[PDB]
C-alpha cells in the first residue's frame, strides 16, 4: 500500500497510489515529482493528504530534492482536495484562474497561485514545464502538462488509460469537446511519445487517439 515511486526520464519521477472504491475496488492515480535543481515540483497529489505527505517525504529523504511547487490540473476533490496539506507542508500550489473558481464553486480550496491560460490553445511555461489549455473535456477547465527534455505529456483524467471503451467520471465532462480538447493536446506536442493518464499505465501515442474517439459524441 505505499505510493510507489519509478523514474521516467531524467529529472521525472511518476508517483502512483491506490484506493479501494466499491464495486469495482482498486484505482490508480498517477502524478509527476519533477527535479529542478536544488528542489523539485509535483504534478497532482495523490489520493489523499495521507499519500501525499509520503510523496513530499520521499522527495525530502530519498531524493534529497524537496518539493517547493506544484501544479493541480482541475477542479475535482480528488485533486484539489490538497491544498491545504500542501499549503502546511510548504509547498506553493498552482492552478489557473478558472480552475480556483470551480474549485470554489464545487466547494473545493483554490490553489494559492494563479496561471493565466484562459483561451482554448494557450500555454505558459512553468518550472520548465509547458502547460497547455485545450479546452474542456473531462472537466470544463482541465488543463495538459508537458515536460519537454524526456517529451513526456501529462494528461491526467482528460486521457483514459489503455485500450478501454470506459469514460471514467464524466459528471463535469464536457461531452461536445472532449475529443477536440485531446486533438489539440495531440498537435500542441507532437514530440512527446510518452502519455500519462490518471487512472492506467503509462503508455505511448495511441491511448491519446482512442481517448479522442471513445468520447467523441
Ligand atoms: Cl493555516
Ligand atoms: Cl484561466
Ligand atoms: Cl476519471
Ligand atoms: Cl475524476
Amino acid at each position: 500500500k505505499p505510493v510507489e515511486f519509478v523514474k521516467l526520464g531524467t529529472g521525472v519521477w511518476m508517483h502512483t497510489g491506490y484506493k479501494v472504491v466499491p464495486p469495482w475496488g482498486n484505482i490508480r492515480t498517477n502524478g509527476l515529482i519533477i527535479e529542478r535543481g536544488d528542489y523539485s515540483v509535483l504534478v497532482d497529489t495523490a489520493w489523499n493528504d495521507a499519500q501525499t505527505a509520503e510523496i513530499v517525504a520521499w522527495a525530502k529523504d530519498t531524493l534529497q530534492k524537496p518539493i517547493r511547487a506544484s501544479i493541480h490540473t482541475h477542479a475535482h476533490s480528488d485533486k484539489m482536495g490538497g491544498m491545504d496539506a500542501l499549503h502546511m507542508l510548504g509547498v506553493e500550489t498552482f492552478a489557473t484562474d478558472l480552475t480556483n473558481r470551480l474549485a470554489i464553486e464545487r466547494g473545493l480550496m483554490p490553489a494559492k497561485n494563479v496561471l493565466n491560460i484562459s483561451e482554448i490553445g494557450s500555454q505558459i511555461e512553468w518550472e520548465g514545464l509547458t502547460i497547455l489549455y485545450p479546452g474542456g473535456g473531462h472537466s470544463e477547465d482541465n488543463i495538459v502538462v508537458n515536460e519537454g527534455v524526456n517529451n513526456i505529456l501529462f494528461g491526467g483524467c482528460m486521457i483514459r488509460p489503455g485500450m478501454t471503451t470506459s469514460l471514467g467520471n464524466i459528471d463535469d465532462a464536457n461531452l461536445g469537446y472532449w475529443s477536440k480538447a485531446v486533438e489539440n493536446a495531440a498537435n500542441a506536442f507532437p514530440d512527446s511519445q510518452i502519455v500519462i493518464p490518471s487512472h492506467g499505465k503509462p503508455a505511448g501515442r495511441e491511448i491519446l487517439k482512442n481517448t479522442a474517439y471513445i468520447t467523441r459524441p
